[PDB]
């Protein structure tokens, strides 16, 4: 294994360290507005060295944006694809480039016999390319790396199947600035070179200035440089036709025959398209060759990229025609004159990078290494894209809950072949292609129109409940006597419970337990575990009766706690955020201990009276003018108070004081120790009066955030031997802190009703001595070093916050994770802040057409863990990574992968057995099973189960290792034939495993096993 924190890569480009040298300077560069006056030798290509160039047909197509994935394919992508293959079959000459599978998935599957073999046939010959071939192009800042590789092998599988192609190219030209997860997944799946698009101004200006926008793309921990993947940058500010011909896009526009009047375009530079014809093809030809000439200056090879196309183009026939036509006029007469020493033709993307490789291989060209990424964006001036990294806040949560949830349903009906009947894969295949959907630039990056939202959000909803019944369904199977077990397919013999999705106060959707002596004395409950280590977690169940006890399958007591059930209410008549508890049901909290990817049964019984093992926690009403707060049943009597600071500990864990406004003030984490400072605070940045306003993707504040004026809340403390809590109602924020024994949970309700122009921020002010280094996360893969820059302006500083975010000095650390991606940044030395929603009037003017306005209560979950960390081997001053803590990394888990729930739903569960899994070996803390997929249908009589093998690094502080179990997943199902090395699609055998043993990965790593086994 390499080192990761040791040694520091020695790179050609550093990010970080380019990013503290340029001076980001906006200057008006002439007719290429963000670059300079390309000059270039006319001498420099010849008889014996041309300049070689493709062009690359394209057309740009969102599963969703203004229209819906399917209004966009009715109106727009079935026409496109259906002209493609008409146009390509009937013109051998002709190329094209796909990135959608979603869309063609689609359209195939449509298709009659006849027509999907002419599709088959243009695929094999090459005139129509897969470039990334992912369900989508998903966005880099929100998305998870486990939802990026989803999407991934959900289109890679597709094409496997049906086209019988993998694309080793890939194709980005629209995310909002791109992350190095990408070539992470894309290296390990057999992937050789990818294009972006969307990067700073500056940074195109600087790399272009040095020929460094083609570079050998590695991780920032990569000493050696096998992750690398060879990465062309566009140069230009867009990827439509006049910005892409070459550095002046008034003459590029001419080039864009779409743009003559018939088809309703037109050239904003004023000079529209001519039709080629012999008269004119000698000037139009020196003009474009120019162009290309001048373009060909920032790259080192002589092969030259031009892409040719825009948003859902190549729409209408007569578009084919009058691209194709035209520009083969142009390829006649320029080929055929020498002096211009090019040869130009019609491409495919892979054509380009072979050609580029071929250049390399032949001493032509050597090019620069690069580590670091590429936010924040800014396509102009100080208009940073920042603005979705929080935009529709409750969907960056939602997609989060359906990740876990997709993964759920995959690992437990893995460990079983499943008759055809009972509808596992259709309801997995569901699930998969709405999660992936979702993973769109426009999906999780809260860009869509209100309608396109909605529905996002129904397909999701219809994927979660997918998932809940492939869980149950597989519960039921996994802890019944087989000789008893009887399913019915449709039948639903346990309900999900989530008590954090969509979240008390957003939703009422728990099921309350019913006991009674009278209609059920007990309940059985069940707790699967998806992480390959022994876990224990508290969890909660709402139950008719305070008086329930909790015991195992042995009939062993398990110590519980019962609190009331709180709801808070903005009551318009007082003009108050108050709580009320409900007389009828309760809360049971207890610690469910589970084995690695696996389950364990309870029981919940009634008792007429206190049970033995079963606590009740006080709770405290602090508030000026108080009422009553009956709560039924519940044995202890509400207490009421004036405002004052409380403190509270749960177990041997931290002590936490607050405020008398309920908010975090410090943190002790012993008995002995300092009170450290941490206090959060609420705020709120608006929108500029005149100038550029804020939207859906643009983050422009009017200035630093100012205090939300909290008046004098109400403050609900709740304390228990196994949890306490203290809530508080702000405006727009109901605000919790939970405690358990280790850091922290904190929960914000947040409904930022109808305040216009207005973004909550929730900032963390500690006397941490951190200056001006943060580090964030990027795809829930690898922490990132990030230098606030003073010479950029606030939302420049901002970044994606997709799982966590810390600060730290030589002695101390504070570190957030995040249950939903949101955006954040440190400010100021000491601090950490994270935006929760952002409601906006007027629209950024990047195409949406309406600012966002379609808010609603989101429940935001978070774990805070403050740190020693002066023991912790650390990277260098001058190493670009940063590396969690156990504690920090098993906060992350507990928020992202919970523990399940599932509630028996009728009377009996005849042959219930107390657990699964107890034999599955307990992995070392860092190593996680990502995917667990049966990749078989029943009727195979060789069985396959695909693993995705994922190992973090965590920091060395000290704390001895526990004894661990290696893992080795090809022998978690019995009968194994053989073991698999794989991509991490499943889709490419890269190693025969001897033994049938599948080796642990290195820090960092992740590699992709399958296990085949006879049926
Ligand atoms: C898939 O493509 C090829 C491998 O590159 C052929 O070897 C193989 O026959 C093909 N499968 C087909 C054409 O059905
Ligand atoms: O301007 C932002 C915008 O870029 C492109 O035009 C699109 O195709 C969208 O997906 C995206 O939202
Ligand atoms: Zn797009």
């Amino acid at each position: 294994c390499q080192d990761v924190v040791q040694d520091v890569p020695n790179v050609d480009v550093q990010m970080l360290e380019l990013y503290d040298r340029m001076s980001f300077k906006d200057i008006d560069g002439g007719v290429w507005k963000q670059g300079w006056n390309i000059k270039y030798d006319p001498l420099k290509y010849n008889a014996h060295h041309k300049l070689k160039v493709f062009v690359v047909p394209h057309s740009h197509n969102d599963p969703g944006w203004i229209q819906t994935f399917e209004e966009y394919y009715q109106h727009d992508t079935k026409h496109i694809l259906s002209n493609a293959l008409r146009h390509l079959h009937d013109n051998p000459e002709m190329k094209f480039i796909w990135a959608e599978i979603s869309y063609f998935a689609r359209f195939y599957h449509d298709l009659g016999e006849n027509k999907k073999l002419q599709m088959k046939s243009i695929v094999k010959n090459g005139q129509l390319e897969f470039v990334t071939g992912g369900w989508v192009m998903p966005d880099e800042a929100n998305s998870h790396w486990r939802n990026v590789l989803l999407q991934l092998t959900e289109g890679q599988t597709w094409l496997k199947q049906f086209m019988n192609v993998t694309p080793t190219a890939s194709w980005a030209i629209d995310p909002f600035g791109h992350s190095p997860t990408m070539p992470y997944i894309l290296q390990k799946s057999g992937f050789k070179n990818m294009l972006i698009q969307r990067t700073h101004y500056s940074v195109k200006k600087e790399l272009a200035q040095q020929r460094q926008l083609e570079f050998l793309w590695r991780q920032i921990w990569d000493n050696k440089g096998d992750t690398a993947l060879f990465t062309h940058m566009m140069p230009f500010y867009s990827y439509d036709i006049p910005h892409t011909c070459g550095p002046d896009p008034k003459v590029c526009c001419q080039f864009d025959f779409k743009r003559m009047g018939s088809f309703g375009l037109s050239c904003p530079w004023k000079v529209p398209p001519r039709t080629i014809s012999d008269q004119n093809v000698a000037a139009r030809s020196d003009l474009l060759v120019d162009q290309w000439k001048k373009k060909a200056e920032l790259y080192r090879t002589n092969v030259l990229l031009i892409p040719l196309g825009d948003n859902f183009r190549f729409k209408q026939n007569t578009e084919w025609d009058v691209q194709r036509v035209n520009y083969e006029r142009l390829f006649e007469h320029i080929n055929s004159q020498a002096h211009f020493n090019v040869q130009a033709q019609f491409g495919t993307l892979q054509e380009y990078f072979d050609a580029v490789h071929q250049a390399e291989r032949a001493g032509q060209a050597e090019f620069p290494t690069l580590s670091g990424d590429f936010f924040t964006y800014a396509d102009r001036s100080d208009n940073y894209w920042s603005g979705y990294y929080t935009s529709r806040p409750y969907h960056k949560r939602m997609d989060r809950v359906l990740m876990h949830y997709v993964r759920a349903a995959e690992m437990l009906s893995a460990w079983h072949s499943w008759d055809g009947m009972a509808r596992i894969e259709e309801r997995l295949e569901q699930a998969r292609r709405e999660l992936s959907l979702f993973q769109h630039h426009d999906g999780i990056t809260g860009t869509a129109k209100t309608h396109v939202v909605v529905d996002y959000e129904q397909r999701m909803q219809e994927a979660l409940k997918a998932c809940q019944m492939v869980m149950q369904q597989s519960v039921y199977r996994l802890l019944t006597k087989p000789s008893i077990y009887s399913p019915d397919f449709s039948f639903s013999y346990f309900t999900l419970d989530d008590s954090r999705w969509p979240g008390s106060g957003v939703e009422d959707s728990r099921t309350t337990i019913i006991l009674g002596e009278d209609i059920l004395p007990s309940k059985h409950v069940v707790m699967h575990n998806t992480l390959p280590h022994w876990r224990e977690q508290l969890v909660d169940f709402y139950v008719s009766s305070p008086f329930v006890s909790v015991t195992d399958l042995a009939n062993n007591p398990v110590e519980a706690q019962v609190s009331p059930v709180w709801s808070w209410h903005h009551d318009t008549l007082t003009k108050t955020i108050h709580p009320q508890g409900s007389t009828t049901k309760y809360r049971i909290i207890f610690k469910a201990r589970v084995p690695p990817m696996g389950l364990a049964t309870y029981v919940l019984t009634i008792s007429d009276s206190k049970p033995e093992h079963t606590s009740y926690a006080s709770n405290l009403l602090l508030r000026k003018n108080p009422t009553s707060l009956p709560l039924g049943q519940y044995p202890e009597d509400v207490k009421f108070g004036d405002p004052r600071e409380i403190s509270l500990r749960v177990g041997n864990g931290p002590t936490l004081a607050f405020s008398e406004q309920g908010l975090l003030k410090s943190i002790q984490l012993t008995q002995d120790s300092p009170h450290v400072p941490v206090h959060f605070k609420f705020l709120k940045y608006g929108v500029r009066s005149h100038g550029d306003r804020s939207g859906a993707y643009l983050f422009l504040p009017n200035g630093p955030a100012s205090p939300v004026e909290l008046g004098q809340p109400v403050v609900l403390v709740t304390k228990g031997k196994l949890e306490s809590s203290v809530s508080v109602g702000l405006p727009s924020v109901v605000h919790q802190t939970i405690m358990r024994g280790g850091a922290p949970e904190i929960r914000n309700l947040v409904d930022i009703g109808s305040l216009d122009n207005t973004e909550i921020v929730m900032r963390l002010e500690t006397h941490i001595d951190s200056g001006d280094i943060f580090y964030t996360d990027l795809n829930g893969l690898q922490f990132i070093k990030r230098r606030r820059l003073d010479k950029l302006p606030l939302q420049a500083n901002y970044y994606p916050i997709p799982s966590g975010m810390f600060i730290e000095d030589a002695n101390t650390r504070l570190t957030l994770l995040t249950g939903q991606p949101l955006g954040g940044s440190s400010l100021a030395s000491g601090e950490l802040e994270i935006m929760q929603d952002r409601r906006l009037a007027s629209d950024d003017e990047r195409g949406l057409g309406q600012g966002v306005l379609d808010n609603k209560p989101v429940l935001h979950i978070y774990r805070l863990v403050l740190e020693k960390v002066n023991n912790c081997v650390r990277p260098s001053k001058l190493h670009p990574a940063g590396y969690l803590t156990s504690a920090a990394h098993k906060a992350s888990q507990s928020l992202l992968d919970p523990l399940d729930k599932f509630i028996f739903a009728e009377n009996e569960w005849i042959g219930a057995q107390g657990q699964f899994g107890g034999d599955h070996p307990s992995a070392r803390e860092d190593l996680d099973v990502s995917v667990m997929r049966r990749l078989t249908k029943s009727s195979a009589k060789t069985q396959r189960v695909g693993y995705v093998l994922h190992r973090t690094n965590l920091m060395q502080c000290g704390t001895p290792e526990e004894h661990t179990q290696k893992l080795d997943v090809c022998h978690l199902l019995p009968n194994v034939a053989r073991c698999e090395r794989t991509t991490l699609t499943f889709l490419q055998n890269l190693e025969h495993l001897d033994g049938m043993v599948a080796p642990e990965v290195c820090p960092m790593e992740t590699a992709a096993y399958v296990s085949s086994h006879s049926s």
